[PDB]
């Protein structure tokens, strides 16, 4: 069974941590967020997953060397030259996701978590025996989004109606299909949109099917959305396995810790904190709504609320980091410093106050 990650380009979005490591390896809750994905594919008996970027990906052929032997998986990628959008790199890699079994492969967004309910997926996209599946999620702006408008009773998708200034539903895209072969048949060679190009052709031969998707989701796509996304992932593992959050004293709310993490006396770490392997976080330090990444140290008495730490970076003593603070890599907050929703590029060091740029 074969499976496609949409990656696209490096992510400006999610800058300055893709200047270091591009979107599929930018850590969520300590780990890439390629760990997350084929994971969940390798549990449904997954063995190839391509990897559609936009990028020059020779920069990850050592991580993926390493994830590829520990996961036993094949991780081929397949670079395009002009972006080809979310559907024509189906196209561009149709030689790789063709294996004349004319079983179904899956496609993911690499910005998507959830819990990824693929085997009841698989099943659900048998039963009907459509052209495609994709999975469906509620929200709270649909006018924001492309809305599904879909049969209910059946599950058959009519149309995508994209933006809707009037109510039509709550139900958009959650990034998972389910396609058959015969889908890349409908995709040339070109920059198209699977949504508003490809799905309505499958639309209209009333092959297309939507499935609700049962749990949590969140396109971590940007760094407001990270943070949304971060909370609602902790919880669901307070719902599923809470043996994985940490807990103490000196805890509050979920909050997930790395077993290679120091952990200073007298702290308060939560709700909603990740803290990545080889983290020191010294005596005294208040975190709350943060992500603080792989070999980052938090200096005494600071204070760090929704924000989140590049790799290796060292936050000063009674230094203030709040309002969707982002350091890059290898980033050093002097001491008191305080950063009001501050950008910092990597390497940098901060010595004085930043605020919005």
């Amino acid at each position: 069974m074969k499976a496609l990650i949409l990656v696209g380009g490096f992510g400006t979005r999610l800058r300055p941590l893709t200047l270091s490591f591009p979107k599929p390896l930018v850590d969520f809750a300590n780990k890439p967020m390629i760990l997350h994905q084929i994971e969940a594919l390798k549990a449904v008996g997954v063995d190839e997953v391509v990897l559609a970027i936009n990028y020059q990906p020779e920069v990850m052929l050592n991580f993926l060397k390493d994830f590829e032997t520990k996961l036993e998986i094949k991780i081929t990628c397949s670079q395009e030259t002009e972006p080809l959008g979310t559907a024509g790199p189906l196209a561009l890699a149709r030689d790789k996701l063709l294996d004349g079994s004319g079983e179904p492969f899956f496609v993911l967004n690499s910005d998507v978590i959830s819990e990824y309910p693929l085997k009841e997926m698989l099943e659900f996209h048998k039963s009907h025996g459509g052209e495609a599946s994709i999975m469906v999620t509620k929200v709270d702006e649909p006018s924001k989004y492309g809305v599904v408008v879909m049969e209910e009773s059946t599950g058959r998708v009519e149309k995508f109606v994209e933006k809707p200034k009037l109510y039509v539903g709550n139900k958009i895209n959650a990034g998972i299909y389910l396609l058959n072969p015969s889908v890349l048949d409908k995709i040339e060679l070109r920059p198209t949109s699977i949504e508003k190009e490809t799905f309505p052709k499958i639309a209209a031969a009333q092959g297309l099917y939507a499935m609700v998707l049962p749990g949590f989701w969140m396109d971590i796509g940007q760094p407001r959305d990270y943070i949304t996304g971060l909370r609602l992932y902790l919880d669901s593992l307070r719902k599923k396995s809470p043996a994985k959050l940490t807990s103490g004293p000196h805890i509050v709310g979920n909050v997930l810790v790395d077993e290679t993490a120091t952990i200073g006396e007298g702290c308060l770490i939560g709700p909603d904190v990740a803290i990545g392997p080889g983290c020191i976080v010294e005596s005294g330090v208040r975190l709350s709504r943060c992500t603080v990444m792989r070999g980052v140290r938090i200096k005494k008495h600071a204070c760090i609320s929704s924000s989140i730490i590049g790799w290796h970076s060292t936050v000063g003593q009674w230094a203030r980091i709040e309002n969707m603070t982002i350091l890059g890599e290898d980033v050093h907050v002097s001491d008191e410093i305080y950063s009001n929703g501050g950008v910092v590029l990597p390497h940098k060091e901060i010595k004085s106050n930043i605020l919005k740029p």
